[PDB]
């Protein structure tokens, strides 16, 4: 049902890896900005960017041609989140909604945290139903094809059908360096403000902040860029390739809390 697809260039987990997105007509595009924010009405957009139980740090490139979803670097080396015990790497699949913007501020697209049971791939969109939000800010969200998703409708759904998610959210994202919750509307508000961000930001309103603008559907957006010559941004890069790299060793560690 998604009228999406994506276009990985060079292995998984090497440094060139780079994943593109594409609409229905298989025209590249961003997944930062020419994704719809909506997916139908109150279903917004997301943008995966990890499974759940995964642990590359990989997120929609902000200052790239077309904003790929690429491998975070420190240091000339791959990042990966520590596994934190009792879990096993992100406890939820992550993304972000899409023509969102913190203004610095995060700098990116507002980010969500989505709780269905199906593990989601990266790259893939889907439609979720916003439940809350955590204060940067982290969307609560559930899938609107899980098959509970009639279920869930704010925040205290959580507590009552998924009970211990939101304490250990944010025990995550407590602990996640060390090497509360508001509702749907309050949320939806949230959004929506970073939304009208966006629309200032590829509309030139706004200094940009380095942030690649460049996008193949924005009609009313001066960043807008021809479809044809915009292939040769992914077409430059390694084809895809199927055998992905090995992960190290060192990221099954489990890390403990004393």
């Amino acid at each position: 049902m998604s009228g999406f697809s994506t276009e990985e260039r060079a292995a998984p987990f090497s440094l060139e890896y780079r994943v593109f997105l594409k609409n229905e007509k298989g025209q590249y595009i961003s997944p930062f900005h020419d994704i719809p924010i909506y997916a139908d009405k109150d279903v917004f957009h997301m943008v995966v960017e990890v499974p759940r139980w995964s642990n590359a740090k990989m997120e929609i490139a902000t200052k790239d041609p077309l904003n790929p979803i690429k491998q975070d670097v420190k240091k000339g080396k791959l990042r990966y989140v520590a596994n934190l015990f009792p879990y096993k790497g992100y406890i939820w699949n992550y993304g972000a909604i899409p023509q969102t913007w913190e203004d610095p501020g995060a700098n990116a697209a507002i980010a969500v945290c989505e709780i269905g049971s199906k593990v989601c791939a990266r790259g893939e969109i889907i439609g979720v139903k916003v439940l809350g939000i955590l204060a940067d800010w982290k969307v609560i969200a559930i899938n609107v094809d899980d098959p509970d998703a009639a279920n869930y409708n704010d925040i205290n759904d959580v507590k009552r059908l998924k009970p211990g998610y939101l304490e250990a959210t944010v025990d995550w994202f407590r602990r996640y360096k060390v090497p509360e919750f508001k509702d749907k509307d309050f949320a939806i508000d949230i959004i929506k403000s970073t939304h009208d961000h966006w629309k200032a930001l590829v509309t030139k309103k706004t200094n940009g902040k380095g942030i690649s603008c460049m996008n193949t559907t924005l009609s009313e957006s001066p960043f807008k860029c021809d479809p044809d010559a915009a292939r040769a941004i992914v077409d430059a890069l390694p084809p895809p390739c199927e055998s992905a790299c090995t992960v190290p060793t060192d990221v099954d560690k489990w890390f403990h809390h004393q």
